[PDB]
């Protein structure tokens, strides 16, 4: 059976009907993920503070169930603008792996998101027991 | 190997170029659900309805390939106005899992749907 | 654990903050893929041509990691525009995969994918060895 990932020191705390994500075997699904304070659920300001802290979240909710960010299978970005954010996410990424190797990914623009923010992630890992 | 689940009284028919899910392994794929009767393919008359006619959609074609609500590991869920339909989707939410737990998800908003509707769900899950 | 897949002479060349996909236990899941050339990175002319190629790309990839059209267990098509393309793709797909059987799948529309681009595709696939 899958095991619902609880909410952690160090996680998001759901506030409606979801959870942070969910074991399933090997498998690590993360919900879709924003640059919101943990602490306060307010999002955070600035381009690259905001997706830095969407990528952040979620990689605790991931490292919370096991998994790190050497065993991302797929990132799935929606953001508000391509044209401006796809670079960001491009130098957040730099700044989290480094050189690589990075996971696969998907980046689309999209219309609107949780919140009016302009970047969700969803986020699924492989990290074997 | 993958094990296309194949059509039921209690499920949706597939129309074109795609099934309904697969079983794969210990996890079951459910493709993307309108909220629409089985028997007609005429979308379901609305909001609230239409929205838990896709839910209801969605976990017979789970449960054609024996899989429960309980094992949803993730819900993505296309509306065509967010504002408008997170609201209808919490709601349906509460309906069919009580107080908890709930399933991870994500809920965004796209500018068009096949065939104009206004919501559609994508179910992946774990037996 | 997890096994990035190493760019081919049948592949993409990933350039850029990605992979064109990974491998995890029985499973292998392909990141976004446009109807680009292999080789030039450059857009194929033509509605039809690209989104034959953007099948390709997709299948070429997961064949490096073992799997075929036959493994298909998720296909998300994101298009810009559903009312012209979902037919575009229903035809591809009939040329691909014949009478079937045909992989669960979803098409959307969304305002923009990465480089102007009509359509991108996400595939993943369940290919035990």
């Amino acid at each position: 059976s899958l095991k619902i990932i609880a909410p952690t020191d160090k996680t998001i705390t759901p506030s409606g009907t979801w959870s942070i994500g969910a074991r399933a075997g090997d498998f690590v699904f993360i919900g879709g993920m924003h640059g919101t304070d943990r602490v306060t659920g307010k999002m955070v300001d600035g381009d690259e503070a905001r997706i830095r802290r969407m990528f952040d979240n979620m990689l605790a909710a991931a490292e919370a169930a096991g998994a790190t960010k050497a065993d991302a299978v797929r990132l799935t970005v929606f953001v508000t603008d391509v044209a401006k954010y796809r670079p960001v996410v491009n130098k957040v990424q730099k700044d989290i792996w480094g050189d690589g190797p990075y996971p696969p990914r998907t980046v689309l623009q999209v219309p609107a998101l949780d919140q009016g923010d302009i970047a969700e992630i969803d986020g699924t890992f492989y990290a074997p027991a």
